[PDB]
């Protein structure tokens, strides 16, 4: 098991532009294209990504390509996140699994959502730090996609993959 797997399990895999839960323009295994309105916007977005006039269609490879980047990036966010908000040593003290969920939770957060968390994080404390996490996954996925939200916090709160297993 792993973060990849885990996200493929949580995100699902779509090759045709759709709206997510929040009604955004998304694609693949999470690829948020755009928050707008007009598809076009999102389509165009897709186009520069891919670079080939997809017209809302992609391929497994294509998708897999976006994915990896998305992941490496969440993985990167996470660090910076607790980089700030102080509590860096927490980032370091972490283990695989916790940290995987962390990556999950924060993927594919986007500056605005990112910002807040950091706040809610600092303003929390070295020991409290944890609940903002659980807190953020809740809300992001609660109401709408609660199994996911459950799957995460657990994994996060347990350091065990059994949940996704």
């Amino acid at each position: 098991m792993n973060i990849f797997e885990m996200l493929r399990i949580d995100e699902g895999l779509r090759l045709k532009i759709y709206k997510d839960t929040e009604g955004y323009y998304t694609i693949g295994i999470g690829h948020l294209l755009t928050k707008s309105p007009s598809l076009n916007a999102a389509k165009s977005e897709l186009d520069k990504a891919i670079g080939r006039n997809t017209n809302g269609v992609i391929t497994k490879d294509e998708a897999e390509k976006l994915f990896n980047q998305d992941v490496d990036a969440a993985a990167a966010a996470v660090r910076g996140i607790l980089r700030n908000a102080k509590l860096k040593p927490v980032y370091d003290s972490l283990d695989a699994v916790r940290r995987a969920a962390l990556i999950n939770m924060v993927f594919q957060m986007g500056e605005t959502g990112v910002a807040g968390f950091t706040n809610s994080l600092r303003m929390l404390q070295q020991k409290r730090w944890d609940e903002a996490a659980v807190n953020l996954a809740k809300s992001r996925w609660y109401n709408q996609t609660p199994n996911r939200a459950k799957r995460v916090i657990t994994t996060f709160r347990t350091g065990t993959w059994d949940a996704y297993k």
